[PDB]
């Protein structure tokens, strides 16, 4: 019916603004929108990186590029922790899904294991434009320029990345959408290892049920946005399998050292 | 208009037949030992395929080939030639897709560079069971065992198409349906590379429409068979890879070997 496919929108979008404390509305507003209320701290250059560091609300190290580790790295590095803090919400998120709880918990955990990143990405996208990504809460902003220079192992790292947000993002969605479309995400039915398929896809029925009532009444001029979207999941799959690819090569730089025992721990 | 969405659909679908010799029709009859009007000669091991040369139309050797041309090697060597003669029947069906040969002609051979294999592998999985492969217009059936037992290199050429075929095939997609789904994969857009895309968005837009509706007509008891097939479409993406880097590889260890300058054109 389509009254209940309006419900379980409401009911996700919900949990969704709540589980996250930056929507989507609030990045753009903060970003090309003027909404300005409380411009963000710009990085563009190398000096305004360390520049900003030891006074924005960031939790790690601070400025102190001379021999003394390198930048390339604490960046990419830092993108790991807040996304490792991002999953915490996201396994929250998840849990809010209709008839997820009740599933086993093996594949409860087998269906986040495989599809944070492609949250993560997905979100992130929320966060970026042409021109840089919105960085600490908002309370940042790290230029394309910046990022997409930063050493050798890194900045052929990033840039695909904008890429993919330039695309996605040019399908205009809103919260109310991805809260959704997340939801489908993570309800799939193919990855490896589940154990009982059947109740996982019935529930991802529904909610692609539900995210094309909700294109089709949200995008009304919207053409195949609904056929346009999934397609994108393709974008989404390749960035992984990428992100991964370059995840590996990383095991080639800062390595053997036995200071990161409970760190490198934290974060697999 | 549907009654427009129809009448695209008989045409793609008679273009479908016009261009291809093999359909899943002909081939499921074939296959389901059932119809034998004219069954396959099995090949399964060395013996068979040595006495299948007289069975079939194989130009290629029969006698020794450890010393001659290895049998891995003849059997990759026809591969190849199935696929430019895939190529040819594929470029002719795009030809009929309406819009296509307007785009700019720079644009008609991108579509093409990156769509030939998509389209191939999901057509090859019509001729697939979970235990082989039609060969030689479905006069021959060769193992998914037998192939997967060659040399280090090519026996893991083709695991990779079964597997995707046996849960390709589980959607119950039929010759008709394939037509529609065919076409989108060509009118993409997102390839890398299109001077203009827009005019391509239109296209896979009304194309979209077509086999929306060609789904909820064909297999009215299912749900989502439109967005499980979309989803589907990653699927090949990931395929692609592997096969080209695993066919990265032979083109070393192989010199002598060469590569069909239509395919070698084809691949980056
Ligand atoms: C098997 C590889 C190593 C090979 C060796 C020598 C000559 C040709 C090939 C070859 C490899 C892959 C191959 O797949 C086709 C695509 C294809 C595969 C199966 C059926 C139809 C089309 C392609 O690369 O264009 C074709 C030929
Ligand atoms: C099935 C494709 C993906 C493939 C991948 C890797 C290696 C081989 C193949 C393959 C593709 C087409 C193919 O069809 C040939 C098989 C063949 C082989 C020897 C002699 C006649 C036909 C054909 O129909 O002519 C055989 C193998």
């Amino acid at each position: 019916e389509s009254a209940d496919l309006r419900a379980l929108a409401k009911h996700l979008y919900d949990s969704y603004i709540k589980s996250f404390p930056l929507t989507k509305a609030k990045a753009r507003a903060i970003l090309t929108g003027k909404t300005t209320d409380k411009s963000p701290f710009v990085i563009y250059d190398m000096n305004s990186l360390m520049m900003g560091e030891d006074k924005i609300k960031f939790k790690h190290i601070t400025p102190l590029q001379e021999q003394s580790k390198e930048v390339a790295i604490r960046i990419f590095q830092g993108c790991q922790f807040r996304s490792v803090e991002a999953v915490q919400e996201i396994t929250e998120y998840a849990k809010s899904i209709p008839g997820f709880v009740n599933l086993d918990l093996n594949d409860q955990v087998t269906l986040l294991k495989y599809g944070v990143h492609e949250i993560i990405y997905t979100m992130l996208a929320s966060l970026m434009n042409k021109d840089g990504v919105l960085i600490s809460e908002g309370q940042g902003f790290m230029t394309r320029e910046f990022l997409k220079s930063l050493r050798k192992p890194f900045g052929d790292f990033m840039e695909p990345k904008f890429e993919f947000a330039v695309k996605f993002n040019a399908l205009e969605l809103d919260d109310s959408d991805l809260a959704i479309f997340i939801a489908v995400i993570i309800l799939s039915g193919d990855r490896p290892g589940l154990l009982n398929v059947k109740p996982i896809e019935d529930i991802q029925d529904n909610l692609l049920q539900a995210l094309e009532l909700q294109l089709k009444l949200n995008h009304p001029e919207s053409s195949q946005l609904f056929a346009k979207l999934l397609q994108k999941m393709t974008d989404l799959r390749q960035i992984v399998t990428e992100h991964v690819q370059l995840l590996q090569v990383i095991k080639k730089t800062e390595t053997d050292m036995s200071l990161h025992p409970l760190l490198q721990e934290i974060y697999k």
